[PDB]
């Protein structure tokens, strides 16, 4: 029993964090095999950030301009190449702590763990989700660039995020490990704003099923709804449209609890209308949207 | 920016998790140097000296990854079983066994079959329970804090109470709370809110730009404690006020000034508003957690 926001054990990722320095700039890098991955803005000054020509800035660099530090050992850079917004620093030593890994690009609503790092040293681990507006509500200070987001499946670490910037609203933007940004963001100090954020509906439903599995049923009602009527109501509360894929994905939780997905949709509709009335659901006075259907099954069942 | 419930990096602890099997019971063990620490109920009105004397070293199957460790001795210390093994854990970090106080927070590496599955942050409640997330097989999972390179082990999971909350011991086998490792009627006592932690979290909200709850008012420590007692909040002591000093100096809001905000929040609610994305007053961040997260201390 109990339902917590749980991060994956960060050990496999800690053994990959290194410090990358280029001139005055210092950020984190991910050392996997003989390559260190880091945000390409490590080659920029604060001035360059407005309209940097990365290819022009990178061509002026040599391998010895990039100082890579793994613990108290300086790694030697023997090559460098840019792939989208990530700089790939070829080093002369393969990381002996390299875990089994994949680079995966995630979709909005997906959750992942973040190992927040400063100066190549891990300071904390937390759980978060790719918001529908492609930002993450992270906890990052200056120097956290290069910190990574990941999931672990069996013994394989799936790297899905690398931190690049903080937007003016305090939310965060970054790329997959192939250097492609999530959302319409650019690694430029230009006027960029997070789009209007919405609630991840499929995740709220999964969390309501987690509440049912943990014995919380107060919010259920005798009603059902059509998928379209649910979406018309959901849109009015800034909730993401629920698709037939979402309904299909909730099938296992529906079968386990005996509550049809459209039946749970009607409880959600009522909760949006009534609020919680001094009550909580899994120790929360707000509807939680950072647990996916897969996370609920993993934590409530194993 | 951003304020998340953050756990310490779990790597130093992952290298210590092993599976301990005795009979039909399988749970987790903590392998430090040549000793594996685990709940003594793995041997299971129990007489643990009587049950333990009937077991030999080879009855305890210890598995570290895909390697079976051989047990060469066993002894009990309070509610923890200490299994002497032939091999010292080469991944043993610098460590201490520390007993924490209620209101203190720690990270829990939840494990099943000696394999870590998740890490979360939590607080030792004033009623000595933890609001954790544990399933069958999670026994032996540990709670810890990291200071520089030293892992301070403060908790070992032993059981779940009927209300879904958890109970366990320090690494010396002494239970937190009036609990016993036996199947008997046990219940968590009435819980209270960790006041110093709520104040620390309110300071974290101010540091992150949330100021709506601030007011021009101040209060005495006694008037605040009369209010706090009415709302099942732990008494705030002068030590708590002293501990909040750095946050008070950083934000410019005196501790008793923040108490007047807390008094108004308790008496009137949040009024449809949130603080750090929360509609409830969060009490599982200590003043030190707020400082560490709002400064980027690394390990
Ligand atoms: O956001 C950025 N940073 C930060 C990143 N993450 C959390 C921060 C918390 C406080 C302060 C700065 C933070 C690090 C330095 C680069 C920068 C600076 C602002 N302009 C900018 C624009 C685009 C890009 Cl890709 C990076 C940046
Ligand atoms: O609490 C216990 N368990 C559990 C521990 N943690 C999360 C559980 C989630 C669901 C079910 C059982 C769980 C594991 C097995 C031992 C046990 C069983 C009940 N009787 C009992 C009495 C004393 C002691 Cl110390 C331990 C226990
Ligand atoms: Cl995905």
């Amino acid at each position: 029993s109990g339902f917590r926001k749980m991060a994956f054990p960060s050990g496999k990722v800690e053994g990959c964090m290194v410090q990358v320095t280029c001139g005055t700039t210092t950020l984190n890098g991910l050392w996997l095999d003989d390559v260190v991955y880091c945000p390409r803005h490590v080659i920029c000054t604060s001035e360059d950030m407005l309209n940097p020509n990365y290819e022009d800035l990178l061509i002026r660099k040599s391998n010895h301009n990039f100082l890579v530090q793994a613990g108290n050992v300086q790694l030697r850079v023997i090559g460098h190449s840019m792939q989208n917004c990530v700089l790939k620093l070829k080093v002369d030593t393969a990381n002996p702590k390299t875990p089994k890994y994949k680079f995966v690009r995630i979709q909005p609503g997906q959750t992942f763990s973040v190992l927040a790092c400063y100066n190549g040293s891990p300071s904390g681990v937390y759980q978060c989700a790719m918001r529908p507006n492609f930002t993450i509500k992270g906890s990052f200070l200056n120097g956290s660039c290069g910190s990574v987001g990941f999931n672990i499946d069996y013994d394989c670490v799936s790297f899905c995020y690398m931190h690049h910037m903080e937007l003016p609203t305090g939310v965060h933007a970054g790329t997959d490990l192939e250097g492609n940004f999530y959302g319409p963001f650019v690694d430029r100090q230009t006027a960029q704003a997070a789009g209007t954020d919405t609630t991840i509906t499929v995740n709220v439903l999964a969390w309501l099923y987690a509440a049912v599995i943990n014995g919380d049923r107060w919010f259920l009602n005798r009603f059902t709804t059509t998928l379209n009527d649910f979406n018309l109501v959901a849109m009015k509360y800034n909730y993401e449209p629920l698709t037939q894929d979402h309904v299909d994905i909730l099938g296992p939780l529906s079968a386990q609890t005996g509550i049809a997905v459209l039946d749970m949709c009607a409880s959600l509709k009522e909760l949006l209308q009534n609020g919680m009335n001094g009550r909580t659901i899994l120790g929360s006075a707000l509807l939680e949207d950072e647990f996916t259907p897969f996370d609920v099954v993993r934590q409530c069942s194993g």
